[PDB]
RNA sequence: UCUACCCAUGUCCAGGGUGAAGUUCAGGUAACACUGAAUGGAGGCCCGAACCCACGCACGUUGAAAAGUGCGGGGAUGAGG
RNA sequence: UAAGGAACUCGGCAAAAUGACCCCGUAACUUCGGGAGAAGGGGUGCUCUGUUAGGGUGCAAGCCCGAGAGAGCCGCAGUGA
RNA sequence: GUCCUAAGGUAGCGAAAUUCCUUGUCGGGUAAGUUCCGACCCGCACGAAAGGCGCAACGAUCUGGGCACUGUCUCAACGAGA
RNA sequence: UUUGGCACCUCGAUGUCGGCUCAUCGCAUCCUGGGGCUGUAGUCGGUCCCAAGGGUUGGGCUGUUCGCCCAUUAAAGCGGU
RNA sequence: AGUACGAGAGGACCGGGAUGGACGCACCGCUGGUGUACCAGUUGUUCUGCCAAGGGCAUCGCUGGGUAGCUAUGUGCGGAC
RNA sequence: GGAGAGUUUGAUCCUGGCUCAGGACGAACGCUGGCGGCGUGCCUAAUACAUGCAAGUCGAGCGGACAGAUGGGAGCUUGCUCCCUGAUGUUAGCGGCGGACGGGUGAGUAACACGUGGGUAACCUGCCUGUAAGACUGGGAUAACUCCGGGAAACCGGGGCUAAUACCGGAUGGUUGUUUGAACCGCAUGGUUCAAACAUAAAAGGUGGCUUCGGCUACCACUUACAGAUGGACCCGCGGCGCAUUAGCUAGUUGGUGAGGUAACGGCUCACCAAGGCGACGAUGCGUAGCCGACCUGAGAGGGUGAUCGGCCACACUGGGACUGAGACACGGCCCAGACUCCUACGGGAGGCAGCAGUAGGGAAUCUUCCGCAAUGGACGAAAGUCUGACGGAGCAACGCCGCGUGAGUGAUGAAGGUUUUCGGAUCGUAAAGCUCUGUUGUUAGGGAAGAACAAGUGCCGUUCGAAUAGGGCGGUACCUUGACGGUACCUAACCAGAAAGCCACGGCUAACUACGUGCCAGCAGCCGCGGUAAUACGUAGGUGGCAAGCGUUGUCCGGAAUUAUUGGGCGUAAAGGGCUCGCAGGCGGUUUCUUAAGUCUGAUGUGAAAGCCCCCGGCUCAACCGGGGAGGGUCAUUGGAAACUGGG
RNA sequence: CCGAAGGUGGGACAGAUGAUUGGGGUGAAGUCGUAACAAGGUAGCCGUAUCGGAAGGUGCGGCUGG
RNA sequence: CGGGAAGUAGCUCAGCUUGGUAGAGCACAUGGUUUGGGACCAUGGGGUCGCAGGUUCGAAUCCUGUCUUCCCGACCA
RNA sequence: CCUCCU
């Protein structure tokens, strides 16, 4: 940039994204664990995965990444699959 | 007995493609036109071996041969061989 | 056969290049048939899914034909001559 | 106007498979084009079934220009066989 | 070296234009070397003299020789065989 | 030496030095070319009984490389004094 | 609430064009030019840009340098030095908010972009202000600073550290999801309210004062729910461009089903199915264009425009993409590509004037490289304040509109003085000659604006919190303070009406003539037309109606033009009946009665911003201007009637 | 995987320009004839054909606006 | 390159071949004409013969050079 | 058969 607070906002936002991507990745990985568990026929693990998923989901909401409606949509999708197993 | 043309009588032409007329059905109109689809299988039609021809080049030129060979080339259901 | 690429030559003569199948796509002009394989592009091996879908034959068993997909694997290159 | 004729060449095309002069002139294409294409018309010496002018398709036809392609060439080198 | 004149060799054959390949010779010198004169200030030139050692381009058009043109070059010589 | 010369424009001789073009000689260390008794990949079919691994033929089957040798477009040197 | 005129003929009536008088403007060009007050000023090249400036702030988040010194210390030339970290200050760097606003331009867009229409049951909604729970308990890293290595460099990578109101762990959290049922229902998809379980999810403290040093506070402020509000998103009816010498278009195209994505509904994306969708009521294509409030014109219907000013939209050197978040898929960011500018010792960096000024270029043509945040509004902050080319001012330019003027008034020589000539004149002309009276303004010196509300700082008092008298905040209440313009507007007072009149037109339309010089020449011309040796329209010279420092000329639009005719025209001979049928669609349709109620009509309710123009219109001395209450505004909803007529049975 | 820019290709459309060529308009006093307007000296005009320097002529059919 | 032919007023041409004379048409100017024109009629002005040299008593004329413009010719089998 | 321009 050619402004002081622009150069800060350049340097800031890069460092934010890295940290932010972590939590999305963590969430998406935690979502994959639940999805993977449906194939293997193992509800007991899927519940314990869904908690860790739900934690990682809601951490992104706090930071300001996943919208409350976005989170609402995900936890819906997962819970229907878990109940659809039994 | 070569060759030109003709006459009688035989015979040959691997394969593949294209898709004329007609027909049927559907649409279509007062009738016809006309349209589509399917079917159909025309042609000195197409690509291409055999076969027939002989366009280009090279070679050969006291030749392997008094007209050929090699590599390409043209026709190849026809006014065909 | 380096680099170049018709500068050669009367003249690209000769040679090189193109070349199969499937798919996409294809202008002027036209006698409405054509032009047309116009042009220009893409795909092409092998393995598994797979004795695939589907088809022929058969009472079946079996034998034969066989797309199109998906996932891979290898090479400089798969109509590998 | 005048002379001559049987009648004086229409349409179309034209430096042409025809044009001597001639590489006509102008334009196009090329760095450069006696060839080629388009124009023009002083047609030496086109011209209407010894047809005129066009024309899709067709051609081992002739001509000019491109892309590709190459030992055709710059300029030649090596290898195989006879 | 031209066009010719003559008709002497060759009509029981002296292949005939241009190009390609290979040159070689002359000098009336295109370039380079050396000079004189200049209407030679310089840089360039002009003109004549000496000099034949070596050098003297690739293309477009045309069968062309020649020529014109493009682009170069120190120069793009003229002739004989 | 922007010296001489010239109003300027321009712009030398003579003398130093560097580096080319064309031409020639040699040579393969380098860059490349070729390299049919080198190495490798690969198609079809056929043979070594079969598998695996190989051989034959298909332009050296084709394709990618390549040693020596021979080579130019490559390198060195020459026409100096 | 609506005016015509000239011009076809020898003359006529008609048809028919042409031209003129009006108004308008972002104007340009001539010639000319005094001042003032409001307004306006790249319409061309969304061309390229030298230079400067246009968004920075919070030290009461922050460790840290670097200062401060109230004091002790301080060797001692009283000259200078100092050793401790004073209250606290300056705040590179970290963290927060803003930077998505404000400002600019209209390139693209024929589209739910816009103007008038819904879900809000398809959404979102930080900040602000309420009502409703909390900041409890885990640490671990990292800038700066330093150490090391780079970079001539520009810029930067490692190492050990340190902080934070930066970040992450865990409990319990009404939100959220899931499930278990209810309650209650709508416009189908449903929605709203309640209860338990399972799962998940919270914070942050920095200031000043008081601590009984247990803590308890309070402005600020961190975090959670139900609100309100605000600003966005999607969807839809209906509207508003040209060309058929553009007739077929489409293949995620049209619908389904499923999956995914999205704040959100949805071919929005994809998989798998079908075969649809659109179009003569104009699809598709091409062209042109931001739309609207409005603006110009007109009796109105209409027509044209969409500079300035307000709203919606779109864009930000060209093009693509996401990140951050409540919110850009960024106007002074980044990532990548491209064309241009800059730097680079060549490895690599930096930027986008459609921000204000300015430059070049283009062009008929459009400003100052200005001063100030005093005012208004922002951002930041608790505040002081800082930043603000937004904004206020000023510069420039007759580019508009208009001021109130540039006097009033007494005064007949009709003088002076003019160009004509029937050698005489006549009009300007009560206007000046000679004045003589007043200060709208200004000719020069003295007074002097308003604009300023203040915000705070301070002093006080009711209220609510307060362990509380702390100590602040919020209602009434003092005191306090600041002006770019600018010593500028406006007043007084002289020198004094001195400084302040103009331009254009004068055949006719449309109120306004003669000498001379040309001689179809030179020239003129909106139209009709003038000039060939007596030119009331040409060259010159002397002479006069409108509006008022300008008005002529050219350009554009509406009018006149009942001249595209719905209002409001035509087709025997002026332009105009298809050569004539058969007919698809379409348009139109006898009489009665019944019924219907789409059209038709009608009542009631909601919106159609602000400005502008306008009805009453007021205020500012009237103005060249600002406020309120109305009205218009709809082929518009929703609902209740009426039912003759048109339509349906 | 998608994907801007770029590359390649064959078409579509629009503008500019082009040797030359075609009519058209305009232009005080050019050349040729005299076609039309009168029965315009062959009544004219419409469609069509053909011919001719040029207006035009001629055929066929039509019209009266003879 | 060689050979021809031109070159005369503003423009187009005679005169050149046989030496003595500068003409013609159009344009230009003036007059006539007419209201004024146009056309027509009459009357003028305007070169020194592309440039230079030569021969001659004397050169547009004959000879040469030069410049400009045309025309013709220019292997060979 | 024709009858210059204003
Ligand atoms: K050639
Ligand atoms: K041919
Ligand atoms: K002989
Ligand atoms: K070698
Ligand atoms: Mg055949
Ligand atoms: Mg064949
Ligand atoms: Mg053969
Ligand atoms: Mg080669
Ligand atoms: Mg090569
Ligand atoms: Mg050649
Ligand atoms: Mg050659
Ligand atoms: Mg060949
Ligand atoms: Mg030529
Ligand atoms: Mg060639
Ligand atoms: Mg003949
Ligand atoms: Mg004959
Ligand atoms: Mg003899
Ligand atoms: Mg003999
Ligand atoms: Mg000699
Ligand atoms: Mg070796
Ligand atoms: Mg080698
Ligand atoms: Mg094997
Ligand atoms: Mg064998
Ligand atoms: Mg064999
Ligand atoms: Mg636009
Ligand atoms: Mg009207
Ligand atoms: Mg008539
Ligand atoms: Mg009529
Ligand atoms: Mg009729
Ligand atoms: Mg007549
Ligand atoms: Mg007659
Ligand atoms: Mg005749």
């Amino acid at each position: 940039p050619n402004i002081k607070s622009a150069i800060k906002r350049t340097k800031t936002n890069n460092e934010r994204r890295v940290h932010n991507a972590t939590i999305k990745s963590a969430m998406r990985t935690a979502i994959k664990q639940v999805e993977a568990s449906v194939a293997n026929n193992e509800a007991d693990k899927a519940k314990t995965a869904l908690t860790e998923a739900a934690k990682r989901i809601d951490k992104a909401v706090k930071t300001g990444l996943v919208h409350k409606n976005t989170a609402a949509r995900y936890k819906s999708r997962l819970a229907k699959k878990v109940n659809g197993l039994s």
